[PDB]
């Protein structure tokens, strides 16, 4: 089997999710063929250079499970898309690309953070074609850490106050992004988070069944799907 987890916001202040994120991956990543991570594993990254002790022993937490045999796989998402091949070195994992077209039980399927999809926030979607401009990517890394720090903490204070202003449907993904970007990698399943929604949408593409599997976030309870060749299911588990 495969697992796929998301939007866990790891950081030294939340042991809970910590204990429980490690429990998941003794108990069950370790026994599964892969697991992928799409995206919001930590609560920020300022790069891999800025690594804290917390961070550095999820890696090596990791990195157990890789060398056990289990190929896992990391995206970026919109806390942590400075994550690096320095840390996914120390971790054992593969970064992947958002978007990314995996074969799973031979079937293409797309995965991606989902923050991409927020078509019809516009001052998000501002904010991130800032943010991933190799521009600005060059300029940050030049910030001394605590610095990056301060900046980090700026953006999450503003997005907090921003997003608690918003309507839902402002901040969930617009309906009509998900046929085009399903069609366009030609897929019938994708899987995100992001939107820390977790269900599975049914819809149409060009008159063919398809669907999008949403991950819940950790805050109150860890979350997992887990495919095999015979079926999946999405089920939730305490902190
Ligand atoms: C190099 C290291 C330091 C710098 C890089 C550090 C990178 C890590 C920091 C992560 C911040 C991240 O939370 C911002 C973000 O992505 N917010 C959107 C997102 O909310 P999440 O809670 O993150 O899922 O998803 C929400 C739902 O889709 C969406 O609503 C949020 O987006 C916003 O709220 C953005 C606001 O709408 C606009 C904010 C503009 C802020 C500008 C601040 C600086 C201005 C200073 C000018 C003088
Ligand atoms: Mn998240
Ligand atoms: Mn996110």
């Amino acid at each position: 089997s495969v697992l796929f987890i998301s939007d866990l916001h790891l950081e030294a202040e939340r042991p809970d999710i910590t204990r429980a994120f490690l429990s998941f991956l003794d108990e069950r990543a370790r026994r599964a063929e892969a697991l992928y991570i799409l995206g919001d594993f930590f609560e920020a990254w300022i790069g891999d250079d800025g690594m804290d002790a917390f961070q550095r022993s999820i890696a090596q937490s990791l990195r157990q499970v890789a060398d056990g045999g289990t190929r896992i796989y990391l995206m970026h998402g919109n806390r942590d898309f400075l994550i690096g091949k320095a840390f996914c070195r120390e971790a054992g994992c593969t970064l992947l690309p958002d978007p990314s077209v995996i074969d799973l039980y031979g079937e293409p399927v797309l995965l991606m953070h989902g923050d991409s999809l927020c078509t019809r926030d516009e001052a998000y979607m501002r904010l991130r074609r800032w943010l991933r401009n190799p521009l600005t990517l060059w300029v940050l890394r030049h910030l001394p850490l605590a610095t990056r720090h301060k900046l980090a903490r700026k953006l999450r204070k503003e997005s907090r106050a921003q997003t608690r202003m918003k309507a839902v449907d402002i901040i969930d993904v617009t309906p009509e992004e998900v046929p085009r970007v399903m069609r366009g990698h030609g897929v019938r399943t994708l899987i995100h988070g992001h939107t820390h929604r977790p269900a599975e949408h049914p819809l149409d593409i060009d008159g063919q069944p398809a669907r999008r599997i949403v991950l819940g976030d950790w805050d109150r309870q860890g979350w997992a799907l887990e495919i095999d060749a015979n079926g999946h299911r999405q089920a939730p588990f305490p902190l």
